């Protein structure tokens, strides 16, 4: 037996990808220019040689923070780099999954030329009973601005987010919310007020 | 605002078999000698690896992947072709030799690590989009410039099916096959992914050389 105590902890040091004028939430799954700004690439190299560090299937882990004009957030997204391609110009392109929150806290050194920040995940809590309501009521009015469209392939697959706290953050493909609209979700922890925030919006831009 | 539609392409890992002479284009078929060659061995050896059949008794080995990349002196071209190792044995001379098929372009980009003793690069298979109405045209026309070639070249079971190519890019792609073009005009060939370019591109060489 062995005793191994205050291990596992909750507070990681990860290196910051910055998001210039772009939020990542949780779940969602998206592509990343590397062409543009020097710092992502850099994020993603950091992360990957603190893995070779480690010594020998770890897909590189990165702390998605959006910069909005020179200034981070007071929470990231714990994101996993699950694929590089090319982008239509040629551009370095990566697949990045937005997985949890990471309440952001003070910075720290680390490899690479990346910034490396330390943070505590935030797990997301099981759903209340609100949250499964305002879960229905959010559905029914994203798939009204999709029927619009004529998504139905979007309506469908919307429809089949279930986790309340992941359908929230699904709001972060929504062209019509502001890039500071979605940094107020990303920050905003609990996930009833954060359903309220995302329907009020979303009922907003109906009555347009 | 992060633009969530980009289209992303995949990128795929191969070993490099360097050709010094000569250049392998997508549709073409060709030998490989093997003999007291050690990079274009490891090349296929570090694929064969790389296709290692992966369950307990369920598994099936698939023909290896390399990319066929026209080197001379160095200086590596930035695409490369799809090659898939169709026949391992021994050529009619009696050397050791492989039969490989190119299949499609492939945009050199970063380089990277693998089994084996070969080098690995990552690449990027390169669309090969319907063929524009432009193209339709510019493939007639070429079918009557090589079809002069090879009919003067008394090659009639060659130019029997050439004229009947209804791709205008296999159709270009087949002049790899000609010894009246050079690597340097190959590689241009292997380099421009848009059809209408490379037709334009070999019916001025093939005219020049009429």
């Amino acid at each position: 037996a062995m005793d191994l105590e205050l291990s596992m902890s909750e507070t990681l040091t990860l290196p910051v990808l910055p998001l210039e004028d772009g939020v990542v939430l949780p779940g969602m799954v998206v592509p990343l220019d590397l062409s543009e700004n020097g710092e992502v690439r850099a994020a993603i190299e950091a992360a990957r040689a603190a893995a070779q560090s480690r010594g020998p299937v770890s897909k590189p882990r990165v702390l998605l923070v959006p910069r909005l004009n020179g200034r981070y957030a007071d929470v990231g997204t714990l994101g996993v780099i699950e694929q590089e391609g090319r982008l239509p110009g040629g551009e370095p392109g990566a697949v990045v999954r937005g997985v949890s929150r990471v309440r952001i806290g003070t910075g720290t050194t680390g490899p690479g030329a990346a910034l490396w920040v330390e943070g505590t995940v935030l797990e997301a809590p099981p759903a209340s009973g609100r949250a499964q309501e305002l879960a229905k009521e959010y559905k029914g009015l994203v798939s009204a601005i999709l029927q619009k469209r004529g998504a139905w392939q979007v309506v469908d697959v919307v429809q089949q987010i279930d986790d309340p706290s992941t359908l929230a953050d699904n709001s972060g493909y929504a062209p019509y919310l502001t890039d500071e609209q979605k940094i107020e979700v990303l920050e905003t922890v609990d996930v009833v007020e954060r359903l309220e925030l995302v329907i009020g919006w979303t009922r907003d831009h109906l009555a347009e």
